[PDB]
């Protein structure tokens, strides 16, 4: 595998989004993963509607809108629904709304998704290299997370109990520290223009490889 990957370089990552006071990280993680696949398949980079997932991938999928959800079940909704609308057509409001999905605004489909084996950072590396960005959960509870600015994030108090959905868009090494390149959804003010480099091959640090998944068109 390549020693480093950055899907931003391949034009497969949309602008960082801002979830506000709505726990829609899972929806941003899911659409991020699918956006990459849509670029790979069609050559067009298009932001997909996190709001569509918040409003429409609801109780049947075990999701709770602004109070949390699962990336995998979001993928299944997109499969079941035979599409997801673009962000432009179905914009993000940081609140729970009625389902307003319309196929005339469909910007992507999903045929399947894959869940990677628990805690296997080597398998995650392979997927990020060979498949695309991968949806993951991380333990983002610790005060240091919110205050991250640079370098490679390592928090001794981190656990594998994940609480925040994010997107792995790459990996590498910076000054001798291996990292996962993670796109967050707290706007470009967070971290490095909305990204955080998180420790890689350090014992499934912060649970980053606990629950990875990626969709396919
Ligand atoms: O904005 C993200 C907050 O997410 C919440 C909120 C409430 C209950 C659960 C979760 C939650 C936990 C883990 C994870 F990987 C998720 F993607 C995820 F949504």
């Amino acid at each position: 595998l390549p020693d480093s990957v950055d899907w931003r370089e391949k034009g497969c990552v949309t602008e960082v989004k801002y979830q506000g006071s709505c726990g829609a990280c899972w929806a941003f993680s899911a659409v991020g993963a699918l956006e990459a696949q849509l670029k790979l398949k069609t050559g067009k980079l298009v932001s997909l509607s996190a709001q569509n997932l918040v409003d429409c991938s609801t109780e049947k999928y075990g999701n709770k809108g602004c109070n949390g959800g699962f990336m995998t079940t979001a993928f299944q909704y997109i499969i079941d629904n035979k599409g997801i609308d673009s962000d432009a057509s179905y914009p993000y409001k940081a609140m729970d709304q009625k389902c307003q999905y319309d196929s005339k605004y469909r910007a992507a489909t999903c045929s399947k998704y894959t869940e990677l084996p628990y805690g296997r950072e080597d398998v995650l590396k392979e997927a990020v290299a060979n498949k695309g960005p991968v949806s993951v959960g991380v333990d983002a509870r610790h005060p240091s997370f919110f205050l991250y600015r640079s370098g490679v994030y390592y928090e001794p108090s981190c656990t594998q109990n994940v609480n925040h959905g994010v997107l792995v868009v790459g990996y590498g090494d910076l000054n001798g520290k291996e990292y996962w390149l993670v796109k967050n959804s707290w706007g470009h003010n967070f971290g490095e223009e909305g990204y955080i480099r998180m420790a890689r091959n350090k014992g499934n640090h912060c649970g980053i490889a606990s629950f990875p998944s990626y969709p396919e068109i």
